[PDB]
């Protein structure tokens, strides 16, 4: 996994909002971290925009399941990281933007 | 003028000096020098590594700027420029996880 392009390893959540909020960015730019705050897990950070607060990155935390597995919201699991990457780029389900393009 | 140092790529993203470095043709210790995204005139030193378990990864070290005119990593020492720095790391290891070796191609 150091090698996808958009796994950027253990940056925390404030690089995360820096390396993201770019004015210059679309909705829906996005990289996989690991989470700070809870060992083990992985975090999506997702830049946004909404009238009111504008540009802002909203943060998805990403739990493998024992036997392997990985996900987000219980509507569905992956067996993979690359896999859920790959179906959240085409479905939003419940994100505040589908994946488009990976932080730059 | 740093712009036309060999080791120096200006302001490449995190992502992209990785993508650099990540190379099968790249020795332990291959190296670059750019402007941190993160920190505000801070430099950083990037630097491919290979562990047994990881395999081939990047190490980033973040480069201070005394507003006295020095630039540090540790407390160990401290460097008057980033060609000094460099020229150093490249002779000892002193806490980087590999002397500088090859300047990134």
């Amino acid at each position: 996994i150091q090698a996808e392009e958009w796994y950027f390893g253990k940056i925390t959540r404030r690089e995360s909002e820096r390396l993201l909020l770019n004015a210059e960015n679309p909705r829906g730019t996005f990289l996989v971290r690991e989470s700070e705050t809870t060992k083990g897990a992985y975090c999506l950070s997702v830049s946004d925009f909404d009238n009111a607060k504008g540009l802002n990155v909203k943060h998805y935390k990403i739990r493998k399941l024992d036997s392997g597995g990985f996900y987000i919201t219980s509507r569905t699991q992956f067996n993979s990281l690359q896999q859920l990457v790959a179906y959240y780029s085409k479905h939003a389900d419940g994100l505040c933007h589908r994946l488009t393009t990976v932080c730059p």
